[PDB]
């Protein structure tokens, strides 16, 4: 009983003044819908977005719809940021396995979602494609659904699934995923690659995110073996490995000889691997991101990066300072359920500076009001271009020693001081 | 094949140089054995102390220890913070529950663990009695164990039992418990316990600690019934609900009808109840302290409490700047697993004050170098003499808002001020 829609605006139209919205996330969001929205808007009030980190969703950040519609993000992304630092809009700190809970619990109400779907099978069956995330709890507990039909989403296997007579409206048309290459080789890199690599073992549990440093890390894994994969997400770092016979999931005890994610992000030929193959399970964040469910797969390998570090091993990564800057995710789900894991190990991998090289990240203290994502009890490794430092089980002092160690020389000495001066160790 | 000596410095005498060692902590700290070693390493050197926190060992806090043994703490007290602040012992921050595998992961080694136990039975076994903590773990991976049999030690029931041949030395002494009773009713506290008691719903899983805050909270549960236990550990204030009927476990799925906790600090009243008691377990906090199994049982209530809360919900409780008050502890376990249990609150409990009403718990950001313990995405309430906040899912500018509403009237403006001059948020 869905109406099929004759344009993207036609499909927007049922959404009224006030309502609470969701839209899909990530590499999945409904930029086809989102732009018809950036002017059915317009005639509305009250609204309210719900989110994490969007893609090509610029358009409903003009200052045009300041009044009429408003960005709650549980985690902030490129469009955004200027809207919160700016005050514009919200941030929600919550973990992101939290927010299927906060959706079903009832917490937190839905009017209508927003999502990107594949056509629907002989069965009348959707897939929500390379992003299952939150948006399939969303799904459960929305008032109604919109769904932008796309030829080119791929046919993820895993809880992606949805029925077509779920959806109040349907638009159809074949649109771009966004690719996202935004990545880019580097000196750096390399370096935090090579570090991060020595410390992954044969057989072990990967978890990474996007950019040049879990690449280099993925170019120095071309030698291992039996490796697995449970991750958040994955782009072209790990597709390479697979295709290199290097990943087969063979060690894992949950979904063993399958990759399991929340959702993905790369290039189209990913994207191609990642449609309708039986191997690839994209998974609901709700468990994916589980602690209690990561911790089963032995020799969990995690690695995140991070904003900011202290002398004592404080991780700030979703903000600089008061400035929100994107999210607490699920770093340190992975990182504690990589702690409880059999001979799991967590890492840490940041530059050593930023800035252009003017900004140590790591600090003496963090910036005042620096969101801690991760906590000092957590943390395991931390790597950067310059070596690794184990703060597990560390003193304060023997924390601070091994970090000043891996922070960009040009700073050591300013450390060094505050590591006695603010801290009042003796190292 | 244990040595039964005839004094304590007999028994410390084992103890040679360069050792790293571990103490019962909580209540049953050796007393009688911290003593003689006040002694017996005078003559030694290099001795590392491992421990969490501890009653009555402020002779091993004398400056002429200095040189010979040096305080490595989980968890900072009494008799270590002045060491710590003055850079004389280390702080080593890590989850409680992460302790027991800290040891059994080898990756701490302890020559020897100094204990207090019951009177070893027709079968030669003995009890941890009221702390179980991880010195059973320590017991476990301790090269030898030396201790304190004690007739006041209750036999409790639970994972603190362990042979005597496990013992190098032993030494025998009835000695008298820490009944700790430095709490003290309040008209804050009472204020506080008023509105936590609100949250508190029949059938709850309770989860508190020691205090005036814990005790007022518990003096307004007696028309509450069918409460359970499932806490770090507990105090009189407990005791007396139970034998007013509003606690007996019937609600929870995880060791129904007992209490458990990983161990218990009050009157001689209670160690009275707890001794040899078939309804109360003491269990390892490896165990107790797991989120994984604090979520099995529904309705749980996590109330802990804190040093200072910024207007975000940033929770810091182990510290006062870089001033090492305590340690992490595990509230945030608890939180977190509250947030995980079904229908499941968590609350952080604090005076709106502090330094005589001058300070404000609640500041617009924290001090410089705080120690993070539980995170803004981890909380859940906050409450005070003024009111509850609840920052689960709220934004920012929300969280601000209802944290100044419980903050001290006279601190209202300042925060409300900074809310926008430090954070950027309009209210
Ligand atoms: S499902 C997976 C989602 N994430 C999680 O679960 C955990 C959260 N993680 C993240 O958000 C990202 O991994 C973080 C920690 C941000 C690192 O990612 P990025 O690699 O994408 O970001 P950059 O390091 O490249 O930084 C972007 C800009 O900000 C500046 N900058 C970095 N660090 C600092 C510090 N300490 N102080 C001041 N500025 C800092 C850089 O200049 C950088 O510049 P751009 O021009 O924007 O690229
Ligand atoms: S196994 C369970 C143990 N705990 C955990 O797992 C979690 C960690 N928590 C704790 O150890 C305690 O719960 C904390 C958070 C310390 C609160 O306990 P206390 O109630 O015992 O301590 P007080 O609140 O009474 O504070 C002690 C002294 O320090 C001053 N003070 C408190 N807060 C501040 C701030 N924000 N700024 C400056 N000073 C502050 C008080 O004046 C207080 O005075 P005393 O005379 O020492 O009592």
């Amino acid at each position: 009983p869905a109406i099929v829609c004759q344009s993207a605006l036609e499909a927007v139209s049922l959404i009224r003044s006030g309502e609470t919205l969701w839209t899909h996330s990530m590499g999945a969001t409904p930029k086809v819908l989102l732009d018809a929205l950036a002017k059915h808007a317009l005639t509305l009030d009250n609204i309210t977005l719900l989110q994490l980190h969007t893609e090509g969703a610029e358009s409903l950040s003009h200052p045009s719809l300041l009044g009429h519609l408003r960005h709650r993000c549980f985690f902030g992304g490129v469009p955004t940021r200027p809207l919160l630092q700016s005050g514009d809009a919200d941030y929600v700190p919550i973990f992101l396995s939290e927010v299927p809970k906060l959706f079903r619990s009832g917490e937190q109400k839905i009017d209508t979602a927003i999502i990107q779907v594949s056509p629907p099978d002989k069965h009348g069956m959707c897939s929500l494609g390379i992003s299952v995330e939150a948006t399939l709890a969303a799904c459960q507990v929305a008032g109604k659904i919109i769904a932008h039909i796309n030829p080119q989403m791929p046919r993820t296997h895993g809880d992606g699934f949805i029925h077509i007579d779920r959806f109040a409206a349907v638009y159809e048309q074949s649109a771009s995923l966004p690719i996202h290459s935004f990545a880019t080789g580097d000196a750096v890199s390399l370096a935090i690659g090579q570090h991060v690599a020595e410390l992954v073992r044969d057989g072990d549990c990967l978890q990474m995110g996007i950019g040049a440093i879990p690449d280099a890390v993925l170019s120095c894994l071309t030698g291992h073996k039996d490796l697995g994969v449970h991750t958040e997400l994955f782009s072209d770092g790990i597709l390479q490995l697979v295709e290199k016979g290097v990943i087969n999931n063979t060690k894992k005890r949950f979904y063993p000889g399958k990759l399991v994610t929340g959702f993905a992000l790369g290039s189209q030929k990913l994207y191609d691997y990642v449609d309708d193959n039986p191997a690839v399970i994209f998974m609901d964040i709700e468990q994916v991101n589980d602690t209690s469910i990561i911790r089963k797969n032995p020799n969990v390998m995690a690695i995140n990066s991070a904003l900011q570090v202290d002398l004592t091993g404080q991780v700030c990564a979703d903000s600089i300072g008061t400035k929100i800057y994107s999210g607490v995710g699920g770093q340190m789900d992975f990182i504690r359920g990589a702690g409880l894991s059999e001979g799991g190990r967590s890492v840490i991998a940041l530059p050593s500076t930023a800035a252009g090289g003017r900004i140590s990240r790591i600090a003496s203290v963090l910036s005042p009001g620096a969101g801690v994502v991760t906590t000092r009890a957590h943390v395991h490794y931390i790597v950067t271009e310059y070596g690794a430092a184990n703060l597990k089980g560390r003193s304060l002092r023997e924390r601070a020693q091994a970090l000043i160690n891996i922070a960009h020389p040009d700073f050591r000495e300013q450390l060094s001081r505050d590591a006695f001066e603010v801290w009042g160790l003796n190292l």
